[PDB]
């Protein structure tokens, strides 16, 4: 009948914003499952859609009860769905129209759940979907290297390589056989060490404020998750066709994208997107679940101190995702 969840009823709250409510379980129709949450897991678009940054696509309608990334227990489905039953433990990525992370319960669509394995914890799996897919996409679509042996080999930098979608990005990009540089701050530096990263640098240092490697590696491929870093600083250090794939796009990197593409600009920024496909989350979910690829958890909070998580997230000093359990 009811539940407890947390909602925004308006832009530019923070955390002092979030609201904690009952709220009705919400019914699952043909195509999609209900989930009791284990563990849900924060993305910087959450707290930015709430600041009104992504204005006028996001949201939708107020209240809001943020959060995709979600993992949990299938309590019950619809009409159409074939492949789960109840007692299913999954993982899921809930539309990122109608929120629904922040609660006890929540409904995803069946072709973006994917069963988790008994291996796999739900905090482990709910931190993968937006973080590890964007990750995944940005090197296996504009980066073009495969993950298994047949890929081309290549130079890598990762911007914030501590972060969210930075951690993944340094793992995966090393089983694609790549060198791999990364940036982070100070303390993270043995962290991203630990993650296969053959190169980190300080940012706030000469070297990776340049982002200039040691060895004098070119990169032909940027995963960058950074935000205050000019095409500038980028092009020296691009090999000579390397790509800049922005994975938190701005006006910017949008006009950027237009005059690069329109010059013909042999060094290219591209614009990340992710479509989150099930295929791909599975294959990440079997990377966990294979020891091939570990998640980091910053923190684990309860839904009833969630505010806590919310404001951790703004301030976006975490090293990994950050996690909500009931």
């Amino acid at each position: 009948k009811l539940m407890h969840a947390l909602q925004y009823n308006s832009y530019g709250g923070g955390a002092a914003g979030l609201e904690h409510v009952q709220v009705p379980v919400p019914t699952p129709k043909s195509n999609e499952v209900c989930l009791k949450l284990e563990a849900t897991s924060l993305n910087p678009v959450d707290w930015k859609i709430q600041k009104g940054m992504i204005r006028p696509f996001l949201p939708r309608k107020f209240p809001c009860i943020p959060a995709t990334d979600v993992a949990g227990e299938v309590v019950e489905v619809g009409s159409g769905v074939k492949n789960f039953k109840a007692g299913d433990k999954v993982v899921a990525v809930l539309s990122h129209l109608g929120g629904g992370g922040l609660a006890e319960f929540a409904v995803a669509t069946e072709k973006l759940t994917v069963k988790r394995p008994q291996e796999v914890g739900a905090a482990e799996a709910a931190a993968l979907p937006v973080a590890g897919l964007t990750a995944l996409q940005a090197l296996t679509n504009p980066a073009g290297l495969k993950l298994d042996g047949t890929g081309k080999k290549a130079n890598i930098l990762v911007t914030a390589a501590s972060g969210g979608v930075g951690h993944y990005a340094v793992q995966l990009a090393k089983l694609a056989n790549a060198h791999v540089t990364a940036t982070c701050g100070a303390r993270n530096i043995e962290f991203v060490k630990s993650l296969g990263a053959d190169e980190v640098l300080d940012y706030k240092t000469p070297e990776g404020a340049a982002l200039k490697s040691p060895s004098g590696k070119k990169y032909d491929a940027v995963v960058h998750c950074a935000n205050g870093i000019p095409f500038s600083v980028f092009e020296p250090n691009l090999s000579e066709n390397g790509k800049v794939i922005d994975i938190t796009p701005g006006p910017n990197a949008m006009w950027t994208y237009a005059v690069k593409k329109i010059t013909m600009s042999k060094k290219q920024l591209v614009p990340l997107l992710l479509i989150p496909k099930a295929e791909n989350l599975e294959f990440m979910v079997n990377l966990v679940k294979e020891g091939k690829v570990k998640t980091v958890i910053d923190s684990k909070h309860p839904l009833s101190k969630a505010e806590d998580a919310w404001a951790k997230s703004i301030d976006g000093h975490a090293t990994g995702k950050i996690i909500v359990e009931p």
